[PDB]
């Protein structure tokens, strides 16, 4: 049976800074009173914020971190959620340092419900370079879903209201959750958007503090100083000449709540990785998140490959998590009398199935991606350009320009604020 939902979707988009938790909460509250006073707000359903929302990201050493680790429902991260939870009766996802009993630590996401209880804490899976740093640890559950109970949200398609309600299986996927495995593994794996279309997401939730590529990663470079020294000076000269400080924008909060304004397609060049106008997204960096959910869009080739059965043993052969995932330190069907059990149709690569070209073909998916802004160290640039997009399974550019994601709206690359969105798709229940 088809389900019609509404989801109202606020995402808060924040430059932290270490050592200013305080601080940030403060300006989150001002962000919220903002996004109430405005003139077409409703009330959200559901409020992301970024990857270590309130402690700032580019953490040296493990000493460095520990003074801002909190247990998954203790700490400041964890009350700010639960109040913003209380106060708006919905959830309140928040990326934050977890340590857990063991005195372990985690790059993680809590999830706190309209009740104000903590439901579900998910830990990054791909760790990027500077989790090393400090000795995070990957998700030793790998990539994981959960169910959002929500209230009041969903119709029949003959129905006049939303005054149903859903419960949306949601999947939480942190920054470098997206990218090829420690950057090493094939590009067209897709791991976590191939997880996503495999285990049936509806909601797919992304606190990131991604970066924009005018940043300084090369290692040659971070690692002499000369070198170094001379990249901090661009970095340090394409800030000042924007009118900011080198940590980037903070306090000046762009707004777009409850508006339909929805972000131009555009294909990505040699100019739309610039760090410049910060109210407009980094395009670049919105193309290439599309890309990374390709078992999402439409593409033509997909006839073929299952005509072909060109896929077939990539999508046998492929197993849940990569071999030397923290994940199987857990444990071929066609040389063996086992029989095809569900789980293995449901599987997929490049977005194609055993049963089917495109097995996200005639679906809906929303896709909610909250992306920290401003720079930390002089040499990290983050990319900000939150959005919300709709993944609306309808029948081959691999960017924007594909017109089976729906870009419902993006904040800019370079300041704080928020975007609210009414997102309407459908469920099968």
């Amino acid at each position: 049976t088809k389900l019609l939902v509404s989801l109202k979707v606020l995402v808060i988009q924040l430059n932290p800074q270490i050592g200013q938790v305080d601080q940030t909460i403060k300006r989150t509250w001002s962000i919220l009173d903002k996004v109430t006073k405005s003139a077409t707000y409703v009330k959200p359903d559901i409020i992301l914020f970024p990857e270590f929302a309130l402690t700032g990201y580019s953490f040296h050493a493990r000493k460095d971190i520990l003074p801002y680790v909190t247990k998954k429902d203790e700490g400041p991260s964890f009350e700010l959620a639960k109040s913003i939870s209380e106060k708006f009766q919905c959830y309140t996802i928040i990326g934050y340092p977890e340590e857990d009993d063991e005195q372990k630590l985690y790059n993680s996401a809590l999830v706190v419900n309209p009740q104000g209880g903590q439901i579900f804490n998910y830990r990054k899976t791909f760790l990027y370079d500077t989790e090393m740093n400090w000795d995070c640890e990957e998700n030793p559950e790998g990539f994981q879903t959960f169910p959002m109970d929500f209230s009041k949200c969903a119709k029949l398609s003959n129905e006049d209201s939303y005054n149903r309600d859903v419960t949306l299986k949601a999947s939480i996927g942190i920054s470098m959750d997206l990218s090829p495995y420690k950057f090493m593994a094939p590009f067209n794996h897709f791991e976590f958007s191939s997880f996503c279309v495999d285990n049936n997401v509806e909601l797919i939730l992304c606190p990131m503090a991604w970066l924009n590529s005018t940043s300084i990663t090369d290692k040659q470079t971070l690692h002499n100083n000369s070198l170094l020294e001379a990249a901090k000076n661009k970095i340090a000269f394409a800030l000042k000449e924007q009118g900011l400080p080198l940590a980037g924008s903070q306090g000046i909060y762009q707004l777009k709540i409850g508006d339909s304004q929805r972000t131009p397609r555009v294909p990505s060049d040699d100019s739309t990785s610039e760090y410049k106008d910060m109210d407009e997204p980094d395009m670049s960096n919105v193309n290439y998140w599309i890309l990374r959910f390709f078992p999402f869009l439409y593409f033509k080739l997909r006839i073929n490959w299952f005509k072909n059965s060109s896929l077939i043993e990539s999508i046998l052969g492929k197993t849940r998590m990569p071999l030397d995932h923290e994940y199987y330190k857990k444990e071929d069907l066609l040389d063996s009398e086992e029989v095809i059990k569900d789980t293995v149709l449901e599987k997929t690569f490049l977005g194609t199935s055993l049963g089917q070209p495109w097995k996200f073909q005639g679906k809906n998916a929303i896709l909610v991606l909250a992306n920290r802004c401003g720079t930390e160290d002089g040499t990290t640039i983050f990319a900000g350009s939150s959005g919300i997009y709709k993944f609306n399974g309808k029948k081959s550019s691999l960017d924007s320009l594909n017109e089976s994601v729906e870009l419902l709206g993006n904040l800019g690359k370079g300041l704080e604020g928020a975007i609210l969105r009414e997102v309407q798709f459908e469920v099968f229940r």
